[PDB]
């Protein structure tokens, strides 16, 4: 079957409540009815790393970055989910920073598998669930969104739901009672049946893009060197799409 | 057959050279290779009213927002489009102006449809095509991918295909030879290929969702009343999910 | 004697109701206290010109472009004003296309004063009200605060203030009685005490920054071409902060 | 003596080298230039603890969040500093996670100086460098500056500096020959320059707002509870500032 995978990006360590798990347990007995089965991560309860490296870094400065933590386990089960739901509160008109790691980690997955020629999240479907006490719902989506598009998720129509109270400092989603705002459940209504439909389509006829063939045609259309002169006369900094200060001829 | 709309949000009149032209021209060959009639129009030729009028204004205040105009024509060229394809230009971190205004008149579409019970633009595939001088596009792509999903698009991976110079005031594609630029042509190719894909799937295996059944549903399973206590005792604006102030008693 | 323009930009006339004017009426009279000249412009009753036209263009489809409009004596305003407050709704999660239509203008000046070099809007002070019906205050504040920025205006801060309903469709500012709602009270009660202190401040201590000099400074040590290497061979679009490509060599 | 904070939020471990470094290798000169003693902080060296508790979460589960880490260490610094740089690299369009919990942590102060009644970081002056492979400086200056603005911070005009290579994946700053750059190079000193001069009038002439007389007239101009209407009888999410549902009448 079809599997939906919510991660709850909340900062708060499980059991403690969270505003944000109002609209994850509204969403999985949607998700089950579709005979999409669901699994909740909280992400901040699991030792992911936030720290980089690689082979450009200092070797030692990187043990930290380097360490076995629960990252691959997690990758795994993004890997297999149909379905990935990102689950978030809104800090600093953002998505949380725990969401943040995460989709750092991730965005090591616009390379190639072997027979697709496609990024390994190709074929995927994104929602979004999103919890903030008054404001950045279409904000953090068009962040979120963006990014996951860039990895390989489709996004159907209406896939962020979302709740907020009026211009204030709060109270969210349990004392405001947003289990029983309308527009938010209607929101996440959509959001399930739409994701849904969209997963069983992508199952069945998957893209077919080869993103290698594309590259190949474009490499054959292109220069590999980029340049441009640069007027180093004025503090301006007003935009000018035509400059007229002659092209750039490179070296050999 | 499918069509594709792609429209260029270039605040210059043809035929005055416009750099965002220059991406559009690589992309209307290719979904032409793919089978799918193409269309480009220019946006600004046309005579747009910005103004807004509806019966709760002032009716004399309103006369020249009820003006004929050329929008009905265009509305329903957005209509009859399978795909609908943003060519805009980056302005203030935003798309133009120009593409603000069609798409603020676009927005009056989030209601329903016979029949399907869905809202008019379902079923329909949204890329984008993006040009600045040197920053914005994913900003750009967040925002104007966010607002066509909640009118009913759907969004494929890589759908968002642009070019930018380096930080900067310019110069734009034209001068800095974005025609030969490697990750735009492929960008370009990547969109075309799959925004192609999703509408010949969605032609064949349309959303089924019902919208108004979601919405009745939601309205079971929710209250009619949103009140919450304000603490008006605090200069205070950090976020306080928890605030014990009270529930609010509402009369009938 | 100092000066606060006030731009209303409602896309509807005069003397159509306004949900943002509301937020413009508590912040009229403080000013006033304040000692400050205040004036209110709503912008769409003015007739200013959307299309572009410069030298590069075609002249003939420049004629409208260039025709008379109410622009000149509304960027005489702003040039003439200590504080600069944009009163926008929100459409799209962005300021109006009314708002966007004013920035794109007057990001249009390409000066530098002889006597203190700096840009024209230099030393003034910039606020914000906002009015939408849900969902996007933080958003359009930064875009829209950030390019003020860029053209000179310092922000104070609490500088932005605004009024959302709860996430839904609305109603607005009117109906749901943003005129009593605290937070909004006091956050336009914070803008303009705040804004108020830092023009007085900067009328006595403007900027004494040489933005020419400054650039000089960069042009002594700075390239005048911009050129990098590109990988031609991937379809990867993961980033790459090193990549082994070789320097590229200029001829100049 | 002024100070000058300046957070390096690069993900890599000292001594890695770091592209974001560059940009703050030209400010700290420039900065002890204008007599400004500037320390620089990377915080991922810092052991930061991420995780949120108070005492509506779980007390077992908070431990974690509880525990003795560095943060008052770095807190002290942000306390002292009269300016504050925030020197980010650019990761999904944000600033990096490591800025992202920095940021979470600050704005949750609910302190208000018992003198001034001012929130505690009023009279500091914020800003900003930023380093990308392409994309992304804008949209992370507006959001970053706009929070600090929300915590007491001002903001100067030309506040923030950044580089950023064209369209594609790289290289960065190091390969891509940044400290040449000359665009960057002027933004730096523009940047350097103008906070400088604003800590400067800041600390003569701060701000004499008192947010608590400010937040008691707003209280008696306003309600202490948010009550509205809502259409439960549509799917349609088209906004409607007017609804003419009726008032909600609160019991006593
Ligand atoms: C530091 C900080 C910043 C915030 N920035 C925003 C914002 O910019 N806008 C908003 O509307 N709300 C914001 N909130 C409230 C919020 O979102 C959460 O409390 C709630 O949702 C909890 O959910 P949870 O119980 O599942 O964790 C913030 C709260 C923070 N601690
Ligand atoms: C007022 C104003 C603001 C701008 N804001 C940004 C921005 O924030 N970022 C960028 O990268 N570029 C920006 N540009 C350059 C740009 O985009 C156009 O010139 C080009 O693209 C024209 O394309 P076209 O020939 O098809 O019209 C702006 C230019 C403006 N006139
Ligand atoms: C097309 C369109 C789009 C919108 N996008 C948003 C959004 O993204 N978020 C929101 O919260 N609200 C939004 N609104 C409501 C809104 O803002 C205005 O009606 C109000 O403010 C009127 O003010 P006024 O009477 O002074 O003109 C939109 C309304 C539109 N017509
Ligand atoms: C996961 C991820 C995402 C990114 N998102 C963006 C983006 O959205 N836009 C951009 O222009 N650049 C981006 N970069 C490059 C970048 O910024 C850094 O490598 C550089 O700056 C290093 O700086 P440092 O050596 O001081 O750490 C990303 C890189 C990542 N690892």
């Amino acid at each position: 079957a079809l599997k939906a995978l919510i991660l709850n990006t909340t900062l708060r360590r499980s059991p403690s409540r969270s505003q944000t798990q109002g609209l994850i347990d509204k969403a999985v007995p949607l998700y089950e009815k579709e005979g999409i089965e669901t699994e909740v991560v909280r992400v901040i309860d699991h030792d992911i790393e936030q720290e980089y490296w690689d082979d450009y870094d200092d070797w030692n400065a990187g043990e930290k970055a380097r360490r076995e933590d629960e990252w691959p386990w997690l990758l795994e089960k993004i890997r297999e989910a149909d379905i990935l739901v990102i689950a978030t509160p809104i800090t600093l008109n953002m998505c949380t920073s725990a969401a943040h790691v995460i989709l750092e980690k991730l965005n090591l997955m616009d390379e190639l598998n072997g027979d697709t020629k496609q990024f390994p999240l190709y074929n995927k479907v994104a929602g979004l669930l999103m919890c903030g006490n008054e404001d950045g719902a279409h904000h953090v989506a068009g962040t979120v969104l963006n990014n996951l598009g860039r990895l390989g998720y489709s996004v159907p129509p209406n896939a962020a739901a979302y709740w907020l109270g009026p211009a204030g400092t709060g109270p969210g989603y349990i004392e405001g009672k947003g289990d029983r705002h309308f527009h938010t459940n209607k929101l996440i209504r959509f959001m399930v049946a739409n994701t849904s439909h969209l997963a069983r389509m992508l199952q069945e006829t998957p893209y077919t893009t080869d993103l290698e063939a594309c590259a190949q045609a474009a490499r054959e259309e292109s220069d590999d060197v980029f340049a441009i002169r640069v007027n180093v006369n004025t503090p301006a900094i007003r935009y000018k799409r035509f400059q007229k200060l002659g092209e750039v001829k490179v070296e050999e």
